[PDB]
């Protein structure tokens, strides 16, 4: 399918126990596309002071389109030294490996993959 419905646990900054996935652009699009695949991905919510405390390169999720079954449609885009690698919509926010830390909410979303 060209979309996946996922649920992505929603995570404070601080409790992120691997703050990216990787050292590229094409790497970190890469282990984020597997981790959502394999349910191990996890959002932060961007505001003021979230960034500086994750990984470079940046994953984030954008809104891809104006919402079916309540999962909004996203798409990847890659961010490096404050270049972005893909075009899209409004974050929804960046992308983290999942290693067990409790969410503190989950958010719906239909995934071009």
């Amino acid at each position: 399918k060209t979309h996946v419905q996922l649920s992505l646990p929603v995570l404070q900054v601080r409790d992120v126990l691997v703050r990216g996935f990787g050292d590229s652009v094409e790497e970190v699009l890469s282990e984020a596309r597997q981790h959502l695949k394999d349910g191990t991905c996890g959002l932060v919510e961007v505001e003021k002071g979230v960034l500086p405390q994750l990984e470079q390169p940046y994953v984030f999720i954008k809104r891809s389109d104006a919402a079916p079954h309540g999962h909004v449609m996203v798409e990847l885009v890659a961010e490096l030294e404050g270049i972005q690698y893909g075009r899209s919509g409004e974050t929804l926010g960046v992308l983290v490996p999942h290693v067990g830390e409790i969410p503190v909410a989950y958010r719906k979303v239909l995934l071009r993959k």
